[PDB]
DNA sequence: TCGACAGTGAGACA
DNA sequence: TGTCTCATGTCG
């Protein structure tokens, strides 16, 4: 496939379009009908006297057996559906890696946004794959120390892969758009260690 | 608790 | 003067 590589002080991520403009509104249609979004109605529970927030307004699915963390609750993603099998084989087809779990996070419009964070490291492998279907979206790299600010529109059936170091030295963030009207929903995809 | 996003002020430009 | 973008406070 045709990569743009991401380079900087500490960042090395590669962007390319995975899948072309027909089959990602065939997939996008898909994932609208097919995906279950947690809710959010339960937002905490509370377990010897410290509370724990739940996940609301996403989803997991990933390997039978598999936990993962959030918040302090070990939990258990859903058992993968065909759409997400078929997006995750042509990850996998194009980078060589495995995964074994993903995060689907819904952007409903430019409003919806997500603030300056790293991801959580204590339970990864490894490349986190983060793949877009709906509106072109601003994805934004900025250094942890500030040094410059690296911008990228996350198109329609694209892949972003954040190699190693990126997620170590570089805060990340989906900004508020306020032009942008129509849905956006992302896939990241990782390993989680069973250690 | 502490994660998601509400709230806010400064600065741009329309 | 109004709306947007950028970069601490709240609460279930
Ligand atoms: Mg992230």
């Amino acid at each position: 496939m045709s990569w743009r590589h991401i380079r900087a002080e500490g960042l090395d991520s590669s962007y390319t379009v995975l899948f072309g403009k027909a089959e990602a509104d065939e997939i996008f249609q898909e994932l609208e009908k097919e995906v279950e979004y947690f809710t959010g109605a339960l937002a905490r529970v509370q377990v010897a006297g410290k509370w724990h927030s739940v996940p609301r307004k996403q989803a997991t699915y990933g390997d039978a057996g598999l936990t993962y963390t959030f918040s302090g609750l070990t939990l258990s993603p859903k058992p993968w559906i065909p759409v997400l099998e078929r997006i995750r084989d042509h990850v996998s087809g194009v980078t060589g890696q495995t995964f074994n779990f993903v995060l689907i996070n819904r952007y409903k419009d430019g409003s919806d946004h997500i603030c300056e964070h790293r991801d959580d490291e204590r339970e990864l492998a490894s490349p986190i794959a983060s793949v877009s279907f709906g509106a072109s979206r601003d994805f934004v790299f900025r250094h942890k120390d500030s040094v410059a600010v690296v911008r990228l529109p996350l198109a329609h059936g694209s892949l972003l892969m954040m190699n190693h170091p990126t997620n170590t030295h570089w805060y990340h963030s989906l900004p508020v758009r306020k032009k942008v009207l129509a849905p956006r929903v992302n896939l990241t995809f990782r390993k989680i260690l069973l250690m």
